[PDB]
């Protein structure tokens, strides 16, 4: 879980979301998950939004503090 | 989408939420978010906890950055 | 509503959420929304958490301002 796109998957989960409602609810596309979840993008474009829908502190997202 | 009623509409869109829904989520009146959608409002009381709902930044929703 | 205990649960209640809906949400214990509300918790763990969830400002609930 020391990894943005571990911390964002654990967290999702944890809110029983699909990355399709993730995805509805931060406004951005499914695919923009799935890449930050698949490691692929490590700085994410709308990780204040994407935080936001994860009810969570984006700073706490993008370094795990 | 460079007026505050412009972005806010489009965004409650883009989260597939009806004024209603807006308001129930945000804790306000939803005869607020009409006035502020047909553009009454200028410079909603509220904003934050708009904003919340939105899953989006507040400076963002209010000037457009 | 002078208290956080009372706070929350008005600001939840004007949300129309359960406690566990709350819970959800926020990502924690449903046994920790309860000792808040029951006003035992005073300093709440995840008080940013549950603020998000609440669609509301942290500072607003922890203080009431």
């Amino acid at each position: 879980m020391q990894t943005l796109s571990e911390r964002l998957k654990k967290r999702r989960i944890a809110l029983k979301m699909t990355q399709t409602e993730l995805a509805t609810k931060a406004g951005v596309k499914q695919q923009s998950i799935q890449l930050i979840e698949a490691g692929v993008t490590k700085r994410p474009r709308f990780l204040f939004e994407i935080a936001m829908a994860l009810n969570c502190d984006p700073v706490w997202l993008q370094y795990g503090t």
